[PDB]
């Protein structure tokens, strides 16, 4: 093919950061590769950082789009669930990644926005809060919406990597209930 590569701005947490993987496994690493079947070259800017919340994002936001040598042609934004994993309001999230998709739109860069959904951990009063901030947002900024990014994991556990293992409160019963007696033999008697 004709011309140098369309530029792809990927603007996210560790789940474009490729945390956890080898060179070259990532999701923007592996998108680049898979555009070429439509027809795309592209070069795809892998802006992930690990463990940023919508606040860090948007605190980077203006650094990362000035340190570009190219101005990206789309900008994938993909963040919140670091938000969701600080227990954080889901009101700020969506005020913080308003602000990264206004300095986008200011600089007229189309925005692909990857949809995040809360674990039911928190509860149904915060997870349809914080749900439905992402189609609040794609229609408030012109912006194209994956709804739901994991999708396609989210019935897969196979294609999840095993790293955090927080016990559930039954599960914490389950290490209470295997360690006590450990614990009460290293205790000095009284």
């Amino acid at each position: 093919s004709m011309g140098e590569s369309r530029v792809i701005l990927a603007f996210g947490d560790s789940l474009f950061a490729g945390y956890g993987l080898d060179k070259g496994e990532s999701y923007p690493a592996k998108l680049e590769t898979a555009l070429r079947s439509h027809g795309i070259n592209a070069r795809i800017i892998n802006a992930g950082v690990s463990g940023d919340t919508t606040a860090a994002g948007l605190q980077r936001i203006k650094f990362v789009l000035d340190s570009q040598p190219d101005k990206p042609e789309l900008a994938i934004v993909e963040l919140g669930g670091n938000d969701l994993l600080r227990g954080l309001s889901p009101a700020e999230a969506r005020q913080n990644l308003s602000g990264i998709l206004e300095e986008l739109q200011r600089r007229k860069i189309p925005i692909l926005l990857m949809g995040m959904r809360a674990p039911p951990n928190l509860g149904a009063k915060y997870q349809r809060e914080f749900d439905g901030i992402y189609p609040y947002l794609a229609e408030k900024y012109d912006a194209k919406l994956v709804p739901f990014f994991l999708e396609a994991v989210a019935d897969r556990p196979d294609l999840i990597q095993k790293d955090h293992v927080h016990p559930t409160a039954r599960g914490v019963e389950e290490l209470v209930s295997a360690t006590s007696n450990a614990v009460a033999k290293a205790l000095p008697a009284k």
